């Protein structure tokens, strides 16, 4: 039993709820999370979360992982994939029932271009990610959860709104535009500016989106030409060509010391952490 | 190239545009037609369309069939289904490129009751609509497509905002309220009041909904109780317990003889025509 909709009555006025090709568009006050719970615990479902922590970005997993135990899919299960050229400096921190923590070994790469860059080819490691989870969520590490991150964000494809251009036009988009580039898109094409930080699906379809990017990324270096926001770049590009089926507003990625608080924010879930 | 989506203007801010559980609710302004019909055909869609015309009601078809070449999904595959007690009777009516039209042939039943109740039976007939169509669209044949009716529609499973009920409270929602009954919906339960006229989805969809549907009425009979609205309840049950994953406004099931034409709908598409 819970509020009912009234179709003459919108949660929210203030903010675009839906995307011109029908995908929601994430805010609070849009969705009852009670009935979104519901529809999938009956399923039974897993959601794997990514992380790379290379080097010195060991430092930022204790904070990760203790409040994504606080906020991140409570409830239901959860499997943990922490990339680390480090497997002993991952801190032990205790999960809830039903969540789980994999340490995976990679190598570290030389450049931080290249570190945030392989993760795409690093995470698309197939058939393990098909048995062990139904979705896969990839997010930056230097970041922890301070609100509710749930099951309203689980679609097929999803992209977050980058949260420094959410209310820009599409000129000013930091697309990559030279046409030398696989992540090429011209000045009157585009819908959003994704972030990099904060992607997911259905594991199909981030096994796609990962093996395009890095399809797309090694054709750039072959060519010479490195786009101009790395992965960032060809993960536009693919969510251009291939639309999410969601998009979480930028309530999932914010900063509070750089861009404050706004009205229209009414939570702020998952943020970054001061770095130098 | 479109106008680009801004998500501190929302496209409608009159009316709810997203359910609680993040299924689109289908009005005018919501959509980019071109790129969901870009979408589409690249998939090589293929929708059938099922309508009853059992007695009297082959009168109906000529208007219908007419209507729908000039409204419904048009760029796309179609497959008229026409089930009817009089083959003969079914108009030649001139189709458009990738349309077809198939008549089934069935046995009238005595009652207006069982007529429109046995076509959750009738359409659930399984493995030729699995294998033809990918989607299927389930329709009154009293009505006449007056604007487009497209792909926008299309999902896993849907229904439409009965146009009588989209204002008003839930108590007032005419389910079925006697616990004898397999469509009983409690006072306090309820999303929204759906129409039996038109209701859809992917294949599978379509034939778990008839088929429980028509379980769900067996076992009414069986019990020797008749649903206050016979389809209409059960359908109505389905979609309480199973929730849509996309909504039709009252712009697609509307009456302006009963009901004129309010600013809330910019587009009247499928309307009753007048009967006795
Ligand atoms: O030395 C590094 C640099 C980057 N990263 C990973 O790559 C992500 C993206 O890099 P970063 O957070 O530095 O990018 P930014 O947020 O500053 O643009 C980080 O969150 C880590 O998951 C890493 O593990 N070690
Ligand atoms: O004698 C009948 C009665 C009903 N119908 C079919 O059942 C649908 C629903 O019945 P009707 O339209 O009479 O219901 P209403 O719109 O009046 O509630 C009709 O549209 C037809 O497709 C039919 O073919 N022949
Ligand atoms: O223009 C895109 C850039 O925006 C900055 O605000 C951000 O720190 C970068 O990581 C990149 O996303
Ligand atoms: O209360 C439900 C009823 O609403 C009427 O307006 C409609 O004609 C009926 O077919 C049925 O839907
Ligand atoms: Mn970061
Ligand atoms: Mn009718």
């Amino acid at each position: 039993v819970y509020p009912q909709p009234k179709v003459l009555t919108p949660c929210r006025k203030d903010v675009l709820v839906v995307t011109p090709w029908l995908a929601p568009i994430v805010w609070e006050g849009t969705f009852n999370i009670d009935i979104l719970n519901e529809q999938f615990r009956l399923q039974n479902t897993t959601i794997g979360l990514t992380v790379f922590a290379i080097k010195k970005y060991v430092a930022f997993l204790k904070l990760f992982l203790e409040t994504a135990e606080k906020h991140f899919m409570v409830g239901h299960r959860v499997h943990y994939y922490v990339f680390t050229d480090q497997p002993a400096a991952v801190p032990r921190v205790t999960l809830g029932t039903g969540r789980q923590l994999s340490v995976l070994e990679v190598g570290a790469y030389k450049r931080w271009q290249d570190v945030s860059m392989r993760r795409m080819e690093m995470i698309s490691c197939e058939r393990r990610f098909l048995s062990e989870v139904d979705y896969l969520v990839c997010v930056d590490v230097d970041m922890e959860f301070r609100d509710h991150v749930g099951v309203e964000i689980l679609t097929p494809l999803f992209g977050t709104l980058h949260p420094s251009f959410y209310g820009s036009s599409r000129e000013a988009f930091t697309y990559e535009r030279r046409p030398q580039s696989q992540a090429y898109i011209p000045k009157d094409e585009g819908d959003f500016y994704y972030m990099g930080a904060f992607f997911g699906g259905s594991v199909q379809e981030v096994q796609r989106l990962t093996r395009a990017c890095h399809q797309a990324m090694m054709v750039d270096q072959a060519n010479g030409i490195e786009a101009v926001w790395h992965d960032e770049s060809h993960l536009n590009k693919y969510l251009l060509r291939h639309k999410p089926t969601k998009v979480l507003s930028p309530e999932y990625l914010w900063d509070q010391q750089l861009l404050g608080w706004p009205a229209v924010l009414r939570k702020l879930r998952f943020t970054a952490v001061p770095k130098n």
